[PDB]
């Protein structure tokens, strides 16, 4: 019974082929929101896939498009589309970070920001001046900043049924890395860990212009192509069968994670997590159940001989409990009923 | 009688010490309007130099500055700013470009945008929905869009003033290249053009990330440090002595040019340019009086011959003739009351 504008961002489609972590959050999001009979809009990249109505500056995927160079001018382009429609909406649901804080105080609809990022020593001058805003975190170790103006905790949630579940690994061991080749991810870390153990390591992911040379002088050289072994950005269903024939995922973060959808994903799949406890890491696995949170390589190395020992099935079931899209939306829309009340 | 909200980068301090076109340009602007009884509202970094009121976001210059990685906290940071006491000026002057444009539709304020940069396949797609809006172009060659709103052609100024006149070059001839050290510039050309004439070239100009690369593997490796000097980003006293001892300011662009800031910055020392004739060179130079215009680097060289043949004090009286802070302002005033109207 509601107006929602939902506002992603252009680096990829809102149903993402593959990678892609924003974007696929707000696709599941709004195809249930529009089950549940309000009338969305959403602000996309043109070769979205929705439900919804579908407002468009650019057809494709920025990222991955070859004949753009600046992404910040089609992206203030359906700034502009969204604020300047403020009237037709109830509320505006922005996941494109601090970039709508200053469209905020120009408009009468009230503006929800779900943060999907890390806190930087930048980022938290924009967030300060705005702390009178409406934000929704992803989890509890995200909020760095306690002087803003939280509504609620909304934890990220997948489509569990579409993933495949696998009862037993692969018969010869491996273990799988899955995500961005970057330095935050600790995909080196991982590499470590497989010939620590005697495992090999099947990897997916993307190598993007950020960490070209990060991959190039401590990733690439590891590749031998049988123990390590890299197949690149993969799609849903690359990346189900990846997870689910590894005895774990490896998930060494060295970085302040908000959430980590690759976690949630490994566990769907059957497959639990050898994380490091950082970031929300604590709060998305189990101990000692969905996964074991480690403080250290050796932690990690450790830890994989003790993964046979857990329930597979308990790690799917987990992922019902917690972060299904039933719950995320529903949480989501006491968020709306808050904003529109409280102003 | 009016109240201006001047709206600079952040990149460089609004008075820059070395590198800086636009924020230069809004330097003398901004003073100008004070001197002449405007209220003015100068957004900008914390360390610019101003009489006008001065609203910052960051203290200090973001390009140098080590500790920022995310230019666009600061930049939406002001861009809030001004939209958020839009209702206490009665124009704002925006030089950040098209992050301004979203912005416009929203305040009943009007903005005037000058236009500081090359039209491009992604940017004209912005200023396309945004076509109906006050816009200042610095040359007539960067109205590659000839559906929008130019409210004029404002040509830019320096301080010719603060510049010093040199009579005559340095005693050992050499040339100069002015400029960042891009593609664009083509510096790469310069030096080319160096060796092909028998003089010698001092370069300088800031090599920033986006052109280490090309610097580090079309330029570096042919710095003598005798033939090819090159100093790295000079201030304002070092680049005028560098421009007043050159017989000539090597301008060897490969790219469509805005403006041009080194060509009047050249011709008030008293420096002829040979520049090749892309973007607004043929605007910025009086071909055969204060330089030469030029099809190839092939022309380059044999403009170089013919240097002796100009006269250095016309150069130095053609920048005061055409580009002035008096008369740019004057225009840019004329904007206001048309934009006003
Ligand atoms: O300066 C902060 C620091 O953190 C990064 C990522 O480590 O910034 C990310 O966080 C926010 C919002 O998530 C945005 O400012 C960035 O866009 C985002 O990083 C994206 O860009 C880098 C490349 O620079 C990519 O490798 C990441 O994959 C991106 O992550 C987000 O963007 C995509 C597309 O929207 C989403 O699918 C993904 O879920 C997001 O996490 C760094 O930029 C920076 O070092
Ligand atoms: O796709 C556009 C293409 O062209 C550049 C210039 O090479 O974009 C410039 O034009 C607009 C507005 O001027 C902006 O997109 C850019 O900010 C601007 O380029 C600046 O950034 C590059 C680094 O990529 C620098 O070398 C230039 O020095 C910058 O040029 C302007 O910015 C400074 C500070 O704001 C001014 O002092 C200067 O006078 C301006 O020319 C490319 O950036 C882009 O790739
Ligand atoms: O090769 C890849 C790498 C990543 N992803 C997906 O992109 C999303 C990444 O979200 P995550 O939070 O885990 O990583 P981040 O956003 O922080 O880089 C996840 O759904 C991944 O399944 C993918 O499909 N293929
Ligand atoms: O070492 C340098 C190199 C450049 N500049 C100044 O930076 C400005 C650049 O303006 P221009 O239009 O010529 O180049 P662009 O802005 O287009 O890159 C000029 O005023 C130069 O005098 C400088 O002070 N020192």
């Amino acid at each position: 019974h509601m107006r929602i504008a939902q506002v992603a961002p252009l680096w990829e489609r809102v149903p993402p082929p593959a990678y892609g972590g924003v974007e696929l959050v707000v696709s599941l999001l709004t195809e249930e929101l529009v089950k549940r009979g309000h009338e969305v809009t959403l602000f996309a990249s043109g070769d979205s896939m929705t439900q919804a109505k579908l407002v468009s500056t650019y057809p494709h995927a920025i990222r991955l498009d070859p004949n753009v160079q600046e992404y910040a001018v089609y992206e203030a382009l359906q700034l502009g589309e969204v604020f300047s429609r403020a009237n037709e909406f109830d509320v505006i649901h922005s996941h494109v970070g601090y970039t709508a804080l200053p469209y905020t105080s120009l408009v009468k609809t009230p503006v929800v920001h779900t943060l999907h990022g890390r806190f930087t020593a930048d980022n938290e001058r924009i967030f300060s001046q705005y702390r009178n805003q409406n934000y929704v975190s992803i989890s509890h170790s995200q909020r760095q900043l306690r002087e803003l103006n939280y509504i609620a905790t909304v934890y990220n949630a997948i489509a569990v049924e579409t993933h495949h579940f696998y009862p037993q690994p692969s018969d010869p061991p491996y273990l799988a890395f899955l995500g961005r080749l970057s330095p935050e991810k600790g995909p080196h870390h991982a590499i470590e860990i497989a010939k620590r153990v005697g495992i090999p390591l099947r990897m997916a992911g993307k190598v993007d212009r950020v960490d070209r040379d990060y991959f190039k002088e401590l990733i690439e050289p590891h590749i031998d192509g049988e123990f390590i072994q890299f197949i690149g950005e993969a799609d849903h269903p690359t990346k189900n069968a990846l997870l689910g024939g590894a005895i774990a995922m490896l998930f060494p973060i060295t970085w302040q994670e908000p959430f980590g959808l690759v976690m949630i994903e490994s566990m769907a799949a059957g497959t639990p997590v050898v994380a490091i406890a950082k970031g929300a890491a604590p709060e998305v696995i189990e101990h000692g159940k969905t996964g074991f949170l480690c403080h250290s390589v050796e932690d990690c190395v450790a830890a994989v001989a003790q993964v046979p020992q857990l329930d597979r099935m308990a790690c799917r079931d987990y992922v019902w409990q917690r972060f299904s899209v039933e719950r995320m939306v529903s949480e989501y829309e006491a968020v709306y009923d808050t904003v529109l009340a409280n102003t």
